[PDB]
């Protein structure tokens, strides 16, 4: 399949080089997979989700996304126009309030929720979780992410937006999950992107168009935006078979565009998420 005039990040994920604008992908499009977006929620009624999104959990007085961040991330995973895996099922877990804040205890509860909740969902091709959030190093937060991964969920987490070594942030610093840095449309490391040995992969993160609340769209930037490209890619690859939750981060790294990004600090992987789709 070919989507013309796609957001640059989608085109990038299916290209051996930067500067094209058509997204190419296998028509299966993540059908039969599921992605949990653990964030401020998802506006499930957005036409871009086509009934494939739903809220499954909140820790606040509402499950509504009153921020937009979660809706944007979900859009990059699986919206019809702005998404990587255009046929995946999207499950919203609201661990962040409408200001985008959340206590680590609530975030941990959300991760353990997903590890159990997947047993209440139909995801024959596999389960992914996208965590576009983080804070300072916490062994408890890292351990929760590790449990989620161990339970059979492909966990993708944002590296963070501090232009610093991600070793000092959680869940970014958890070795067993897939830690995602951000790049721009000219294949530069995004200026805010964290880096370091704990990173596994980079994805498009600067000026990313996606869904927003009130049935709208907007372009924003962050490792928060890179993460759902990788989460969607994992879901897509899992329905193709290609890989599994336990192996998807390694597979994505194995098949990535290599050595193409600029301003990657010595010691950080130079790997850009790539679907290796041959039309
Ligand atoms: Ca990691």
């Amino acid at each position: 399949a070919a989507q013309t005039n796609a957001p640059w990040g989608l085109a990038r994920i299916s290209s051996t080089s930067p500067g094209t604008s058509t997204y190419y992908y296998d028509e299966s499009a993540g059908q039969g997979s599921c992605v949990y977006v653990i964030d401020t929620g998802i506006e499930a009624s957005h036409p871009e989700f086509e009934g494939r999104a739903q809220m499954v959990k909140t820790y606040y007085y509402s499950s509504r996304d009153g921020n937009g961040h979660g809706t944007h991330c979900a859009g990059t995973v699986g919206s019809r126009t702005y998404g990587v895996a255009k046929k995946t099922q999207l499950f919203g877990v609201k661990v962040l309030d409408d200001n985008g804040s959340g206590q680590y205890s609530t975030i941990i509860a959300g991760m353990d929720f997903v590890a159990s909740d997947k047993n209440n969902r139909n995801c024959p091709k596999g389960v992914v979780a996208s965590l576009s959030l983080g804070g300072g190093y916490s062994s408890s937060v890292n351990s929760a992410a590790a449990r989620l991964q161990s339970s059979g969920v492909m966990v993708a987490v944002a590296a963070g937006n501090n232009n610093a070594d991600a070793r000092n942030y959680s869940p970014a610093s958890e070795p067993s999950v897939c830690t995602v840095g951000a790049s721009d449309r000219y294949d530069r490391r995004s200026s805010f992107s964290n880096y370091g040995s704990v990173l596994d992969i980079f994805g498009p993160g600067t000026s990313i168009l996606s869904t927003w609340i009130g049935g709208s769209t907007r372009s924003i930037s962050g490792t928060s935006m890179a993460t759902p490209h990788v989460a969607g890619l994992a879901a897509y690859l899992m329905t193709l078979g290609k890989t599994t939750a336990a192996s998807a981060c390694r597979y994505i790294a194995d098949t990535a565009n290599k050595g193409d990004l600029s301003n990657i600090p010595f010691g950080t992987v130079n790997l850009l998420a790539y679907n290796n789709y041959q039309a």
